[PDB]
């Protein structure tokens, strides 16, 4: 039972050479918390995870067994992508997010992830004569840090949560007046915090992308998943919002690892503006061989990546993206049990001392989604963190996302099953009794 | 179908249409317009020879472990961050049962085919010595989408043609370049992409024992794995085994894919056997950049979850399946892939008979195996002149021009997508060509 003891607990740290729980990484936390399972007898409420709780849609297996039953893994997939997936993410581009964005320009890629490092890599060579490569709006994904910093790339962040609404147009334009900067990240919805960027810091973004000459990457991994509204039905508003509204000077990186529960196979697309990718940029050249944006992007660099994605999953990706826009598969009825999920956990964590850090777009409040964040009475997350394993709850913290809230932690909602939601009341219970 | 020789004029119309200005430096994407374009212009199929891309199918173990997994749900849950135990076990046990090394499976590392390999094992070999002015050093004729890698990551590199420094001959000219101390990487392919050349024992002694005179890294590509027909590798555990310069150096990365030996080239799916000690070596160099200090924990826990957060999960298990089924005894992998070889045989002697000779013919004295690909060479002709002649007598394959060969006269012949159908258009075109001469 609750409280774990705490020399266990340290010993259990010292065995994987943790010096502060909430700077572990993932996998150390995962094998604390799988250690502390086992070494108590007790179940976790695991909430760290930010991965597919749900299973791949039967529309993306069938498609992939049919292909490779027809031969597909025996053949290189096209050059500049399976032809299918890039007219079947045109069509996603126009019937989900109202933007013309023409197959030759969006690009299949190894999971986002390939998308957000060949973007990197290409759009932060676009001028040499700037000494900065990308803005990253935080909180955010950590691993696009490290893509830069692999490419030698220097970068520049700060913290979204004071700068919000009109407020955000001081903050990047103090860097971007600088000359110095390339391109421009953020998710939406985002990863950790759940924002949801509004259509007034949309158009502030875009706006400052085209006055400054900046690229922006917009990361959609969480396609339509802000369930306040319903951007599901094809063809007709609502649509997904997208900084393509407000400039030409972007890229749409859509994965299928979160919407379409497709994690495992590695497969998305970079949806690129179509002016973008015929711009020609001189600086490419030396290091790409090609002049055009796009050719650069495509032709050049993700061959030299990795000569593709794989074929079958290509056409998985392919096959779920026209159902969407067929109207026979709507993606948003099976995800959104993650919201319903949040709307429950978010009242356990209030209910028991504790209050959501990121809480609002504009007047709204936060939506409840895949994430949300929590803080306990401002204390430090690293002390907090240890709070949650003594109670056998796991979650991870903020402290590398680039948030200055030093007392948040992200919540995941995908994991956890609704069987361990009374063990997970109870255990924040007993937390807010020991205060 | 119309007849041969193509019309010059015709040819000039749709390479001018096409913006190539030399045939022989075309790139492939440009050469297949090229003859697609003639050949819808003038009813003929083209023999097609361009292609080095498998022309068996895919093994059924490879597809239906797939489909059991793909049903099982391995679609919706990443790999995890080391690579699926299975594939890396597998390629363990596969590097031992058929190269006779002990690679840990720690250490084997799956990668979105050996073209993601190659990429990661030049962006972390070539920043371990910061001091150093190059990255690679190429023996060539080699994989030209490699270059363009190193220069994608801004890293210099050089390269030589082996022609003139097989056997003993190798060591002063690889000495030439290692001495100076600017190289981190060697690479090379065996059997070799383009010539089919296959490196000698006594070669990879050399390459082995320079590697770890000057500290140097040898990327060893084994796209080709076992395709030397003149042996029998496929029989595991029981000599013989690949040739491997892991037998003559610790400093080694063994790039592994499954697209030629396995006809799985789709699914964009290797694994990289990297050597244990090597995997474990730290480099304070890498630290920077990669924010890891050991060799392997800098490739694969930094820079291969950086590129793509892992490879397509399905197809993971699908090689994972193929190389278990070799080490189990249960497939042979050689049984199936020994049909180029047989092809190999036939199209060397049309080529042989109508005037045309061998140019890489030998390793050390034996001749040249049967296999994935040959090059030929006409009268000494350039190239580009060659490539000409093939197009208008309705042929299509490459020059070695952008391979780094310095045989200006050579052809590669691949022997994969011909179909058998076709061989006695080849032969009657061959004919043709050679009495125009
Ligand atoms: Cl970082
Ligand atoms: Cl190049
Ligand atoms: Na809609
Ligand atoms: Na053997």
């Amino acid at each position: 039972n609750f409280p774990i003891d705490e020399k266990l607990i340290r010993e259990k740290q010292n065995e994987l050479h943790i010096k502060d729980l909430g700077m572990a990484s993932i996998r150390d936390l995962v094998a604390l918390v799988t250690n502390l399972e086992k070494a108590t007898g007790t179940k976790f409420c695991r909430m760290e995870m930010g991965v597919p709780g749900l299973p791949a849609p039967q529309i993306g297996i069938e498609t992939e067994i049919q292909k490779l039953r027809e031969g597909v893994a025996s053949i290189y997939p096209n050059l500049d992508g399976l032809p299918e997936l890039k007219q079947e993410a045109s069509r996603f581009a126009k019937l989900f997010v109202n933007i013309d964005i023409p197959a030759r320009a969006c690009v299949p890629t190894v999971g986002s992830m390939q998308g957000c490092f060949v973007s990197f890599l290409v759009a932060n060579r676009t001028h040499k004569n700037r000494e900065y490569g990308t803005l990253f709006i935080d909180p955010g994904f950590n691993l696009n840090k490290l893509q830069c910093r692999i490419l030698g790339q220097k970068f520049e962040s700060f913290d979204l949560f004071e700068y919000r609404g009109e407020k955000l147009r001081e903050k990047l334009e103090s860097y971007l007046q600088t000359g110095q900067f390339c391109s421009i990240i953020y998710s939406n919805p985002n990863n950790p915090t759940w924002q949801c960027m509004t259509d007034e810091e949309l158009r502030i973004i875009g706006e400052l992308a085209t006055k400054h000459d900046v690229i922006v990457i917009e990361d959609l991994a969480y396609f339509g998943m802000d369930f306040r509204k319903d951007y599901s039905h094809p063809g007709e508003p609502l649509y997904q919002p997208s900084v393509a509204n407000y400039t030409d000077n972007y890229i749409l990186a859509l994965s299928s690892s979160k919407a379409f529960s497709y994690a495992g196979q590695r497969i998305g697309v970079l949806m690129i503006s179509g002016k973008l990718y015929e711009r020609e940029y001189p600086d490419l050249e030396e290091s790409f061989g090609r002049l055009r944006f796009g050719e650069a992007l495509s032709s050049s660099a993700l061959y030299a990546l990795s000569s593709g994605a794989t074929h079958s999953a290509q056409w998985g990706m392919a096959a779920m993206l026209k159902a969407c826009n067929d109207g026979e598969y709507n993606f948003r009825d099976s995800v959104i049990e993650y919201g319903r999920k949040a709307r429950i956990m978010k009242k356990m964590f209030l209910d028991n001392g504790f209050n959501i850090v990121y809480d609002k777009d504009g007047n709204e409040p936060l939506a409840d989604g895949f994430y949300f964040t929590v803080g306990y009475k401002g204390m430090d997350s690293s002390k907090l963190i240890e709070k949650f394993v003594r109670y056998g709850m796991c979650a991870i913290t903020l402290k590398t996302t680039g948030s200055k809230r030093n007392e948040a932690m992200r919540i995941c909602t995908s994991l956890l099953p609704e069987s361990q939601f009374p063990d997970l009341e109870k255990r924040l219970q007993m937390l807010n009794a020991e205060g």
